[PDB]
């Protein structure tokens, strides 16, 4: 089988990934020294964890993003040795560590700032960026803004994307997400869980079919051709351009959720860069969803579980 | 050849996280973050580099966190000679709040045959370009127990003198075997400790305890009493270091001071009033610092000339 020369392939935008350190604690003794032997550290981000659900997928991925020092050539080694493609844009500074303490039930997490991104550097990526585009069919944007970042620079690289005619899939919260919901680039697919939609709203939370619909109708969200939003164990709501879908998922044993969201979005932007249909792309995306959640890993799918809870997957138009 | 050999066989990228309050359970955001070579060997060097004495760090590293160390010892101008590995050098946390030091230390990598062996050809290659060797810390993963036994025969042969600083069941190791350090320094509790004897301030049963076959061949034995100073054997020779006050901000790295303030000694070849108050005013002036393995020289000629050394 030969290599492709062509733009079928995925992009994922980790913009502040992290080395993230796992310490896996019988006790946290607080004001002592706490002896640890196995230590895990990987390559972290939640656009690291959508490309790595891809690659297991079998979809063409390429990760990009800002990295930096010895911690920025770790994050590439650990790419390489999973066989994953990057093409990361070099900076002056150096890649945070993030911590994840995991004692008594408990996981106590230490997040670093990171590095601050200049402005040759910030203006150097948006060049880098599109040249990228030229090979891609979809970018998949992950997590917050590094510190140093105009905070249009989403709404930025959107509108380099949107000019080439590549959907966007954008999985951001907070003040990030809202800055890109009130300008005119717009992304393809965000995916706001029930409580983030109404909070973006500033209105009190309602599970009503009927309230949102008009909560995901309201003029925030216009131009966006696919918003879907988890509404929990009882399965998402969507609005697909002015269709709305009701998505029933069967009861499931979880373990960990963490990456369910990175999980969802891989799901999403595979969907998207095949040309599924509404039903197969909202069933992809929560069953890929699902599986994570059913495993301890962070970001990791079972492909062996996809079929049965694909098949248990009822989609409504509503 | 005139220059210090440490030994740091297993540093780590040491990070601290200053927080207002540890919360359990959740996220911890930081901003201010340090990042820097740790290990007790690179305080020495750190320390000397200070003190303006030629000085060459080595030890084992490994890969980018190797790297790291590397890179900071060149932005601080200290020399290295470290020899590397296939495994990852290790990371050490420190979470200082609201009064506390909560650390995770990391084991860190196991060195194979080869390395250990290539490490040995290496030091002694090393060993042709250096008048003193300081020794701190335990030994990583996976080395044999009789390793600093071995680094130590490699001096004994070619009459470079070894300052240990290493305890327990490590320094037991090489008490035991032939070929001795020329300088150790075990506190008074880790003293009695090596001889399963109750700890005993007496200055007779200092002087018998430092006499026991235990401590045989070794040149100079250096006790430290806490506050009230030291007690030494040099030789056949006891001295009692009398120092004067301090307030104590952190006492970590103090005894890393005392091993660079002793080690400096050595190579100047200063004469034994003068190392024994050497060795003190550098273990005092970090015991005075928030920087552990640091000093400030300014202070160190009045510490120096209130401190009394007494043939006891």
């Amino acid at each position: 089988g030969l290599v492709p020369r062509g733009s079928h392939m995925i992009l994922t935008l980790t913009l502040n990934p992290s080395v993230d350190i796992s310490y896996p604690l019988t006790a946290l003794k607080l004001d002592d020294v706490n002896r640890v032997q196995e230590v895990s550290k990987t390559a972290g981000g939640k656009g690291l964890n959508v490309t790595r659900v891809l690659a297991q997928v079998g979809e063409p991925v390429l990760a990009s993003g800002f990295i930096g020092g010895e911690l920025g050539q770790f994050i590439a080694k650990k790419l390489d040795h999973a066989d994953i493609k990057h093409a990361f844009y070099n900076i002056k500074g150096e890649t945070r560590n993030c911590i994840a303490i995991l004692h008594e039930g408990q996981q106590t997490e230490i997040l670093e700032q990171g590095p601050e991104i200049d402005n040759q550097e910030a203006a150097g990526f948006i060049k880098h960026f599109e040249q990228l585009l030229e090979k891609v069919e979809a970018v998949a944007i992950s997590g917050s803004l590094p510190k140093g970042l105009n905070q249009d620079y989403y709404a930025q690289i959107i509108e380099r994307c949107q000019n080439k005619g590549v959907p966007v899939i954008l999985d951001c919260s907070g003040a990030t997400l809202q800055t890109v919901l009130e300008n005119p680039y717009k992304p393809t697919v965000i995916k706001p869980n029930i409580s983030e939609l109404y909070q973006l709203l500033n209105q009190p939370l309602d599970e009503s079919l009927e309230s949102l619909k008009q909560a995901v109708s309201q003029p925030l969200f216009e131009g966006i051709e696919w918003i879907i939003v988890s509404l929990g164990a009882q399965g998402a709501f969507a609005k697909h351009n002015h269709t709305f879908y009701r998505v029933n998922i069967p009861t499931i044993s979880v373990l960990n959720p963490v990456g369910s969201g990175d999980s969802t979005v891989a799901g999403i932007t595979s969907a998207i860069l095949n040309h599924e249909n509404d039903h197969d792309l909202l069933k992809k995306a929560n069953t890929l969803g699902m599986l994570n959640a059913q495993e301890a890993q962070t970001g990791y799918v079972n492909l062996n579980n996809y079929d049965d809870l694909f098949n248990q997957i009822e989609v409504l138009e509503v």
